[PDB]
């Protein structure tokens, strides 16, 4: 599924991401936009044998099990395929563990490169939240 901008903002706010760990909703919407362009089916294979899954591109080497990532850990206790659903619940709950893993939102490279330090409030414009 491909979320509209405000549609996702609403979904994320509903799942408690607004200001979670001090990160405004705009930050998460911005991360989702540049990580997967709001596409729940987005996947990106990495050169280390791992793959990033879903709207928030969660990595298989440590967070989910796709059964084909060497020395992979499954800290979120879920199959990576669950991260490719139209329901973002799985990705949000896993994301909540990632942003609390000692690096803030820096865990998401697209967020760091395209969102960090910017006026992320713009990503929520026009949204009736």
């Amino acid at each position: 599924k491909v979320f509209g901008r405000c549609e996702l903002a609403a979904a994320m706010k509903r799942h408690g991401l607004d200001n979670y760990r001090g990160y405004s909703l705009g930050n998460w919407v911005c991360a989702a936009k540049f990580e997967s362009n709001f596409n729940t089916q987005a996947t990106n294979r990495n050169t280390d044998g791992s793959t990033d899954y879903g709207i928030l591109q969660i990595n298989s080497r440590w967070w989910c099990n796709d059964g084909r990532t060497p020395g992979s850990r499954n800290l979120c206790n879920i199959p990576c395929s669950a991260l490719l659903s139209s329901d973002i619940t799985a990705s949000v709950n896993c994301a909540k563990k990632i942003v609390s893993d000692g690096n803030g939102m820096n865990a998401w490279v697209a967020w760091r490169n395209r969102c960090k330090g910017t006026d992320v409030q713009a990503w929520i414009r026009g949204c009736r939240l």
